């Protein structure tokens, strides 16, 4: 099954893999233009479970890893640079485990390598929400998204907040069978030992105020990877790449410029 | 013992009784808890330390809590007048006051209309207006209630934990298990009273009014507090001519419960020197 993708520019290819609920579109407001300006070719796409595949259920991390590998193969861009956030970083991580040959280097944002407690609490709360059929009223849904994705410093800034709240109406997230199944595409065991075998250079970025995937969990992924290093962005919540795009793009671009394709 | 005092007449012309607790014989302190908090919230961590320091502690169940959980149609002014009535009934004017969040807001507004009832105050986790983020949070909570929708239990515990505790607590798996077990011993019931307490909050910028408050005040901000961010407490301190600001690191919105030693120390140090 083909997944929608958007292909931009020419040059060294970078494939972006969004987190749970994110269409490939998530990368265009803040990442793609900056990468096109530094000379890369950018590929974004709709993970299984999103848009045209939003009714897909019963798929797994392995399915999604295969979807990603197939995309890289179908476009004849092996090995590609990869940028992943959360579920997307986990997909990248697992891709490097089974097909290290498709990936030259990667940036992994807001990631983790095991089924830690925070993740367990998140799994349960989200699954429960789905299984109850309860609809959160809109302002209450928007307030939770604010509290979970943004830093302290952002909530203090009355202009920004009015944009984030405007931004939420432009970015609806529909409760679908696909979104539910994406919830399972996360570590269920300790994957750190399997990451010890990944040769590729890797930047892990932790966001300082991230409550969904706390920063220290990315440091555990970076420590495991022989060629991994850890970097922390201050004043960024879980949507750090949207909230501090300059700091995060500068970090990724410096790292990708230091490394061979 | 089971003590009650007569609360103020409300806007629907009813007079109700409110439960209170009174312990010790020393210098009187009145504690005003936040939204959803019974007077007993002050007993695990504040009351023993104040009694050991020779203060007398008055705690009580705010209108909308416990036996009045079904109260509705009251306003900030109703709660200010209740708190005045408590003070006048005990004949302890002018009294030291400790408020947190909604309770700090009540203390502030009490100081504005009845300054002779309060000698000095500690205001924790407070504000004198709602910024854009906090106005929205208030509207979201009102909406949840007015919609009838029940939060599933696990989701609800998660949101309570995230909203109230510092990062350093949240990253400590052992402490998280402790707080979560404790949520079950401190259920927060959804009641008409809890809903009405949500409007007992600044509807306008109150900071210019606080500029006329003479009494000495300590304002305590909790560094990781997202429900009442610490810069809003610093604005209150800046408004108050004899107010001073102090920030507790690694403290969420429930900082007096989560870092009781640092908070208690700071309060006792302030009260030993006031006036
Ligand atoms: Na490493
Ligand atoms: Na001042």
């Amino acid at each position: 099954i083909n997944l929608a993708y958007d292909d931009n520019g020419t040059g060294d290819p970078v494939v972006f893999i969004a987190g749970r609920g994110g269409a490939g579109r998530t990368w265009h407001p803040h990442q793609v233009p900056a990468f096109l300006a530094a000379g890369y070719r950018c590929i974004t796409f709709d993970n299984r479970g999103i848009g045209a595949t939003e009714n897909a259920e019963g798929f797994t991390t392995q399915t999604m890893v295969a979807d990603t590998a197939a995309l890289i193969e179908t476009l004849d861009i092996a090995p590609a640079r990869v940028v992943g956030v959360s579920m997307g970083a986990f997909i990248a991580q697992e891709l490097m485990v089974v097909a290290p040959e498709l990936v030259s280097s990667a940036v992994l944002m807001a990631t983790r390598g095991r089924l830690d407690r925070a993740r367990q609490f998140f799994n349960k709360a989200e699954a429960e929400l789905y299984d109850s059929g309860v609809q959160l009223p809109p302002t209450y849904d928007a307030r939770a998204r604010l509290l979970e994705n943004f830093s302290r410093k952002t909530l203090n800034d009355d202009v920004a907040v009015g944009d984030w709240i405007a931004m939420f109406s432009m970015w609806p997230i529909k409760s679908t069978p696909g979104l539910r199944c994406q919830l399972d595409c996360a570590p269920q065991t300790n994957r750190l030992p399997a990451y010890r075998n990944i040769a590729a250079p890797v930047l892990v970025i932790g966001f300082a105020d991230d409550v969904v995937t706390p920063p220290y969990l990315g440091r555990e992924v970076a420590d495991a990877l022989p060629n991994g290093r850890y970097l922390q962005i201050p004043d960024a919540g879980h949507l750090g790449f949207f909230e501090r795009p300059e700091a995060v793009n500068t970090a990724m671009l410096k790292f990708f410029a230091s490394v061979k394709a």
